[PDB]
């Protein structure tokens, strides 16, 4: 549990609110030290609570000092510094005092300069480019940096360019402050890097999440024009028999109107989209767990195979992009069931190539549906 890290009060409230009951394992090796305040190298093949890991452990050693930037947290893409901000947000929710802020391009310097001047926060997150930029022009202050965060190293340190920026912005900080890299590969010239932004760090590789297999599952397709699509879903629906039943699309907006036409359709529906605060996304994921609706439509979900269940149909309302997200969407890693009902809708010849694809790369066969499918086939009882 995430009691056991010994972390502050308020922070161990916020984590509650949070959703989540049990650390990862990238955070039972991490954590522990880096609360003590040891400099890390972390290679986690993953995100598996993995910025949480940075996240929690350097709110938990900040100090606030009003118009002083504590922490600076870079990583390569913008919208990695962007979540690892709301990040920040959720956790120090019970620290009403702690500011925090994201900086990056495509938004002009100004507004970053404004809100430094005005109303610097405790901690920075940003891109490389623009925190270079706004320390050049002496707009953001590191002299008081305690805590030296890197994400994503493989590719931010990948070409010399870049790495010259992170040298030349690790320059302007205090030689004495807590140091943490992490990457979810190592490549070959971090090493150099390291050497010199970390002495002596506590080295932790975690095993990569244990694979997910499609052994044991039915599978099926459906060829069909998209506007096809809803009578035979719903169809279907009227004649397996299902506890509950995860529905994948492509997009937002296929996502919440299939969702309100099942709802209103009296088939309480849940939707869970890539247009969504993480804290609501988790908080609508954690309400189909608690089998409070039986169908869930999503863009995506939180990866690691379906962990629910109670589910037992997946359908693969629009194909997905990859072989790959084809088995995050139909594996089963929850704590039994291992039995599964798969379909997927072919529109066009590109999903059906995507379809061979998968029936390849697994060397497992989709037949078409067929009029009659067993329920002790893909239910366990």
């Amino acid at each position: 549990g995430f009691r056991d890290f010994l972390l502050k009060p308020e922070l161990l409230r916020a984590i509650v609110d949070c959703g989540f009951e049990h650390p990862s394992e990238v955070q039972h090796e991490c954590i522990p030290q880096a609360i003590l305040g040891m400099d890390v190298l972390c290679q986690a093949k993953s995100g598996m609570g993995k910025t949480a890991v940075f996240v929690l452990a350097t709110l938990q050693q900040l100090e606030p000092v009003t118009g002083q930037v504590s922490v600076l947290v870079m990583c390569h893409t913008r919208e990695l510094a962007f979540q690892i901000s709301k990040e920040y947000e959720r956790f120090s929710k019970y620290m009403p005092n702690v500011k925090v802020a994201v900086f990056f391009g495509g938004l002009s310097i100004k507004k970053d300069e404004e809100v430094l001047k005005k109303n610097c926060p405790h901690i920075v997150v940003g891109t490389p480019g623009r925190i270079l930029a706004l320390a050049r022009n002496k707009s953001l202050n590191l002299k008081h940096i305690k805590h030296f965060i890197l994400d994503e190293c493989d590719k931010m340190l990948e070409q010399l360019d870049m790495r010259r920026d992170v040298q030349e912005i690790f320059r302007m900080t205090p030689h004495e402050k807590q140091v943490m890299m992490f990457s979810a590969t190592l490549s070959k010239e971090i090493r150099p890097v390291c050497r010199k932004f970390m002495q002596d760090p506590m080295e932790i590789f975690v095993d990569d999440e244990t694979k997910l297999t499609l052994h044991g599952l039915q599978q099926y397709y459906v060829k069909l024009k998209d506007n096809e699509k809803n009578r035979k879903l719903f169809d279907l629906l009227d004649v397996l028999e299902f506890n509950q039943v995860v529905i994948f699309v492509k997009s937002v907006q296929r996502c919440i109107a299939l969702a309100q036409l099942l709802v209103e359709q009296n088939f309480p529906a849940i939707a869970i989209h890539r247009g969504m605060p993480q804290e609501e996304r988790l908080s609508r994921y954690q309400q189909f767990k608690d089998f409070q609706r039986r169908i869930l439509v999503a863009t995506n979900l939180f990866g690691r195979g379906m962990d629910i269940e109670r589910v037992n149909i997946a359908f693969n309302y629009d194909m997905p992009e990859d072989s790959d997200t084809y088995l995050h969407r139909v594996a089963r890693a929850g704590r039994f069931g291992t039995k599964g009902l798969a379909i997927t809708f072919v529109s066009d010849e590109n999903d059906a190539k995507i379809l061979n694809d998968v029936q390849d790369r697994f060397e497992v066969n989709i037949s078409e549906l067929p009029d009659e499918i067993d329920i002790s086939s893909y239910i366990e009882q």
